[PDB]
């Protein structure tokens, strides 16, 4: 597969992101190699939270909740996605898949060495995650799944996220930035837009980006309806703790919240939150207060 790397120029200074880049380099399934970016901060020794985020974001998403999971004593790992932030961008669509995404994930934990995760998880973030975790349960001490959900296929995904996929297929100039403002209740600033497309110097570097929407499954006939079956199926007999923190203005998901609520049997006891005045990208609008949650959660459940 051909490979792009967008230029490091396009991450100077950064605002409220003072987080150093680190690397692990995958396979990248057809005999070459991908670099993936990460971040890793707060104690050695503390409990891992990873943070994982969807289309058409990367983990500048997370820049709010990091310091807060710092002060409360946890390890703190983002992790970009290929074809996302600074990870490495194959050039075309057809190189993005579901299970793709989900093997270069795996071997980025792997490779990182991540044991006894607390996942922290939205939009395609939970997509792959929450597959991991149906495929990998005993990696994962706990999950926070917050705007996000995992489809078999099986069930209409709704009009907003049919509007959605829409837009990202028909629109001329794919803008991701405007696309995250688009999904906060917040108006984010000139420079978090611009740190958003920081990524995508022009559209060759945006086939990632531009496909993940026609990736998710809306049919039984999904390339991935065979696998996210059998990881929904795991998921229902995961009995570790397991959080809901959706927010309270996403259509796109909002449905989503009550069915992976009722059937995780880890969600049984816990203390779900809603998480009051946030959009689809929740931890722009209200990360600190998420993130709090997850402390909370965290701390409750030793
Ligand atoms: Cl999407």
């Amino acid at each position: 597969m051909d490979v792009l790397r967008t230029p490091d120029e396009r991450f100077t200074a950064l605002p409220d992101f003072p987080f150093a880049p680190r690397y692990v380099e995958v396979d990248s399934g057809d005999g070459g190699t991908l670099r993936m970016h990460y971040l890793d901060e707060g104690r050695s020794d503390g409990e891992v939270v990873l943070l994982l985020h969807g289309e058409p974001s990367w983990s500048y998403l997370y820049r709010w909740m990091i310091p807060v999971l710092v002060e409360a004593g946890l390890r703190a790992v983002a992790i970009d996605l290929v074809g996302f932030g600074r990870s490495d961008k194959p050039t075309s669509r057809d190189d993005y898949t579901y299970q793709a995404h989900v093997d270069w994930m795996w071997a980025a934990i792997e490779e990182i060495g991540l044991a006894d995760v607390t996942l922290v998880c939205q939009d395609w973030g939970g997509l792959i995650g929450l597959r991991l975790v149906g495929e990998h349960p005993d990696r994962f001490a706990r999950v926070v799944a917050a705007n996000t959900m995992l489809p078999t296929g099986d069930h209409h995904p709704g009009e907003a996220f049919l509007a959605w996929q829409k837009f990202s297929q028909e629109v001329p100039l794919f803008p991701a930035g405007q696309i995250v403002n688009g999904g906060s209740l917040s108006t984010l600033s000139a420079e978090t837009i611009a740190a958003y497309d920081a990524p995508f110097p022009d559209a060759s570097y945006q086939a990632g980006a531009r496909q993940f929407p026609m990736l998710v499954p809306i049919s039984p006939d999904d390339p991935a309806t065979p696998a996210n079956r059998k990881a929904w199926a795991a998921l229902g007999r995961f009995e570790k703790p397991f959080l809901s923190a959706f927010s309270d203005s996403d259509p796109i998901t909002g449905a989503a919240e009550p069915v992976l609520r009722g059937h995780v049997p880890g969600a049984r006891g816990q203390s779900h939150v809603t998480i009051a005045g946030a959009g689809h990208f929740l931890q722009e609008d209200k990360g600190r207060e998420l993130a709090e949650a997850v402390v909370t959660f965290v701390r409750a459940n030793p």
